[PDB]
């Protein structure tokens, strides 16, 4: 009976209004002026009805997947199905590159990162990455630190750039949400820890590949994850820092502003008048591919961890390392003023450190010693060399006599 | 410290007038042996903490410093440098 399955369509493109059922969420898309909604049938049959002064039983448009891929064009098709963009670019991402930072904001990124052009630099290598490859990175930026320090001004300021495609201030309480849209089709993803750690998620979200998106009146949707993280923190650890981690950078900030030379009143404000300018020096820079997934030990991020890891670890490792001087620096000397061992016994269990041939009689020695009340071999063996592999116990002939002791190795 | 009643170390005798002044004199200089750290943690908090937890709880996290060995008195000290 229809000429034109796609009349409809057309009519409203002449119009500047983009419509197409998106099968995925079955839910009606529709874009103008560089916003996109998804309504129900319905509500579409209501604006098409304003529009054309008819409302046609079959909504005549194209059947598409709506897909946020900031890379990809208005529209593509990949092996046969047709996608359709949920990416817009905001004002301040389509602006002319330029070398040159805004001094005012060079100022506030130089205070933030308390003036070590290393690490801020490589903020910014991460920042311009975001802003011009717009992928997900792999690394996330904790800023810790006392209030007024411009973290939160890094992200209005940031927020400005990005728009929508940035999330702000995001709480425990909104991660205990079920629904979770401050990850559906997000560049930027900022994080407030407030109470003075149901944040390890966002670990793997730093990584993983896809999310999945619980949105309230829509379908639970799997969908390609560009995501980036920055975390504000004051003082308090967010997420369980491993030893040997890849994906945070840790930037301690004590700088307050208003104890600065440069802060006028109008400073805060005049930052943010020059977010355009901050974007246009993103916009110019030469990304260093290597660098933007680069992370570093700064002297928070190994405080950090070093209070983390169990102090049983820390123990076990000395052990395995041989590394008397580690047990010195936690006062194991205070063995010989206190007469818990004699000046030629001393010399043995040192020796047996090193060695890393231990007696059960020093094992226990040194372990009540580090932690402060006696632990048995028992208790010993199972919260100290056994789960970290420090060696064997078995027997070694001391002197003649045979001893108990724990063999490093 | 003095505020919080560190003070009380000498009232008890756990220190002598000799050390009291190395005890002071340690904590301004920013050069604080393993011996009197864990004197003066044991005096602020009511119980006595080993350096280990200090270290832990108190130096490591608040980047008060590292541990080094200085000689006092000849003898090779090991003490917590303030920075
Ligand atoms: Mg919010």
């Amino acid at each position: 009976e229809e000429k034109d399955p796609l009349w409809l369509y057309k009519v409203l493109l002449t119009k500047g209004i983009e419509v197409w059922f998106d099968i995925k969420l079955e839910k009606y898309g529709i874009k103008r002026n560089n916003r996109v909604d998804y309504i129900a049938k319905s509500s579409l049959q209501q604006i098409v009805f304003e529009i054309i002064g008819k409302t046609p039983k079959n909504i005549a448009v194209p059947t598409y997947i709506g897909a946020y891929e900031p890379s990809k064009p208005e529209k593509w098709e990949e092996e046969g199905i047709k996608y359709i963009n949920l990416f817009k670019p905001t004002p301040l991402m389509k602006v002319k590159p330029v070398k040159e930072m805004p001094e005012i904001v060079k100022n506030l990124l130089l205070n933030l990162f308390d003036y070590d052009a290393k690490s801020m630099g490589l903020f910014i290598n991460w920042l311009a990455f975001i802003y011009q490859y717009k992928e997900r990175t792999g690394v996330a930026w904790i800023f810790m630190g006392k209030q007024g320090t411009g973290k939160g001004l890094l992200v209005d300021l940031l927020k400005k750039i990005f728009e929508e495609h940035m999330s702000s201030n995001i709480t425990d309480a909104n991660l205990d949400s079920q629904f979770n849209p401050y990850l559906y089709n997000k560049l930027i993803v900022h994080l407030n820890e407030v109470s003075a750690l149901v944040k390890n998620r966002l670990k793997t979200w730093i990584t993983d590949e896809t999310l999945y998106i619980n949105r309230k009146n829509m379908k639970e949707v799997e969908i390609k994850n560009f995501c980036n993280f920055i975390i504000n923190s004051n003082e308090t650890i967010p997420v369980d820092i491993e030893d040997s981690d890849r994906r945070f950078n840790v930037i301690e900030c004590n700088n307050v502003l208003k104890e600065q030379e440069w802060w006028t009143t109008e400073s805060y404000q005049e930052i943010l008048n020059n977010a355009e300018g901050f974007a246009k020096y993103l916009a110019g820079i030469k990304v260093d591919r290597s660098k933007v997934n680069e992370v570093v030990m700064s002297e928070k991020k190994k405080a950090i961890v070093e209070t983390t890891e169990s102090v049983l670890k820390q123990i076990a490792k000395a052990l395995t390392d041989r590394d008397i001087e580690w047990f010195l620096d936690n006062g194991l000397e205070g063995v010989v003023e206190k007469n818990i061992v004699n000046d030629f016994q001393w010399e043995e269990l040192q020796e047996a450190i090193t060695t890393g041939v231990i007696p059960n009689k020093y094992l226990m020695i040194i372990v009540e010693q580090i932690l402060g009340d006696s632990k048995t071999i028992t208790w010993i063996k199972r919260n100290i060399i056994t789960p970290y592999q420090v060696g064997e116990t078995t027997v070694v002939k001391m002197a003649g006599k045979p001893i108990r002791a724990i063999v490093v190795g």
